[PDB]
This record gives C-alpha cells, structure tokens and sequence, in this order.
C-alpha cells in the first residue's frame, strides 16, 4: 500500500455498530463456531441493514465468514444501497471479505482488531478508495485470542492454511 | 502444477462443467454464471455451482462462491493445487476468495461481457489467470444482459 494512508475519523455510530458486531461474535462463539461477527450500517441514519456471524461449523460452509455472512443477512439489495455505509466487523478482513467490501462499493470499514488475524486487505481497502478504522476493542481480541489457542486447527481451517 | 501458459489437461473439463452450470441457472431464471474447482493432481471435480441470486435471494453467492460452497469445507492444503473454473471474469469479492484460499490457477470463460480489476490483482498476487474466450459462454452472459440489465448491475453492485 501507500505510505500516506491514515486512519479514517471516528463515526457517530462506531459504538453502536461494534458492539453489535461483537454481540454477533459472541453468539457464534457460543454456538460452537468462530467467534467474527459483523453488521453492516447506513451512516446517514444508523439503520441496521443487516448482521450476522461466521457459520463455518454451523453450516459447513467454505464462505460464509462473518462479513459474507453479514452480507448474506442483509439480503439482496440495489447497488446505491450500500453507498455510505460502514460494515463492522470483529477482525480485519482476508482477502475474500476485503474483496466483498470492495465490490458492493461500501465505502467504510470499522475493525475491531488486527493483532490476532490482518491479510493484505486492510491496506488493499485504502488503496482501492476505502476507508479503515482499528479500534482495537479488547473484548474481540479476547474471545478470538481464546479461540484460536483452543482449536487451532478449526482456526487455520477457515484461513484456508 | 506449473503450466508455464500450457494449457492444463483438466481445463476444457472444467471449463465445459461451468459451462453446464451457467446453462442450468439461465434455466431456473438466474444469472447465467457458472463454475467448478478442480484437484489438479488427479483431475476430480471437487465441487460445481452456479449463481444463485434468484435462486436463493443471495447476495453473495456469485457462481465462484456458489462454486466453493458446494465443495464443501476443505482441508487449507487442498486448494492450493486446484483450478477454479469460471464462465466469466471474477468480480473483487471472488478474487479474494480465490486469493485467500490460494487457489493457484483461475481459468475464465470470458472476460468480454465484465471483467474487474480482479483479473489483474490475481496477476499481482502470485496467480495464473487463463482466458480462454468461449463463445457459448459470452453468448448466454450477453443474452442475460440484454434482457434483464437491471437484474445484472444488482449482481455487480451497480
Ligand atoms: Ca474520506
Ligand atoms: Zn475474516
Ligand atoms: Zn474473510
Ligand atoms: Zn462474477
Ligand atoms: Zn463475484
């Protein structure tokens, strides 16, 4: 990436849309599955499109990873839709979820952590005219800190490794 | 496998099965996109789709993800020697799904009808891209186009 990225501004509706965010990843993680959640937000007015959790072990699925699975949630929808909105999501995004982001043209991306899990998509997204955020919320590191230190091999597995 | 630009053994293969998928959701009404994932070490088809869109209400099973979900989970190793077939050009989101699991090769029907700044990133990222400009396959993408435009900008995110 370029050496002038910055971090984007803070949104009005940063907390609410992280917090249901890890809201959904710990509703994974109790269900047996990877702890990543997400939410995908209108900027404008804080309206919920949608929300939504990795379903790796509850469906057996290669590609719902929590930002898939947000989108999935959200339904199908009209490509101005997603025009000013902010999808959360509990870890920095791989390069499948980056790419998601990228093509429906959501314009920003608040993550919650990139100290246990970051691919080149966080720097990707600025390069292709998206904003980031990190906040680095603890309770995200935690629960998928614990996660991967339990079942590394179901980790690595939807990482592709 | 390094085809250093020869074509695979498995490829017309692959490309005739996505083909077929594409042709099977032009028939249930959806958008005419199809794909399979090959083991390049034996040949097996690992898992075929199409989009579904229509089918399902699905906004992200493009026919590349349709493709690996329908393969079912995998052991990481097993992607990076397979081929992923597809009718047409990969959008952003299906680059990244086949960056991300490392599947070395992608093998695109056409890229006439639509192609993204994914078909070069797959380049950048270390990829072997293959276009092969199948006619059947630009001519069902071409008639979805034409009659139903809007149904496939939505696809797209337009
Ligand atoms: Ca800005
Ligand atoms: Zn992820
Ligand atoms: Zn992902
Ligand atoms: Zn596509
Ligand atoms: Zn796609």
């Amino acid at each position: 990436g370029s050496s002038m990225v910055t971090g984007g501004m803070a949104s009005k509706w940063d907390q609410k849309g992280m917090d249901i965010a890890y809201e959904e990843a710990a509703l994974g993680y109790k269900e047996g599955g990877v702890p990543i959640g997400g939410c995908l937000i209108n900027n404008k007015d804080g309206s919920v499109l949608g929300r939504g959790h990795n379903m790796r072990f509850q469906k057996g699925s290669a590609t719902l990873h929590g930002e898939i699975s947000t989108l999935e949630n959200c339904g199908r929808l009209e490509g101005k839709v997603y025009k000013d909105t902010t999808l959360y999501t509990t870890l920095s995004p791989c390069d499948m979820c980056t790419g998601a982001i990228i093509m429906y043209g959501i314009p920003r991306c608040v993550v919650g952590e990139n100290v246990n899990f970051k691919s080149k998509g966080e720097k990707y997204l600025q390069t292709r005219g998206h904003e980031v955020v990190v906040v680095d919320d603890e309770r995200c590191k935690k629960i998928m800190k614990q996660f991967i230190d339990e079942r590394p091999q179901d980790w690595f597995e939807d990482i592709g490794e």
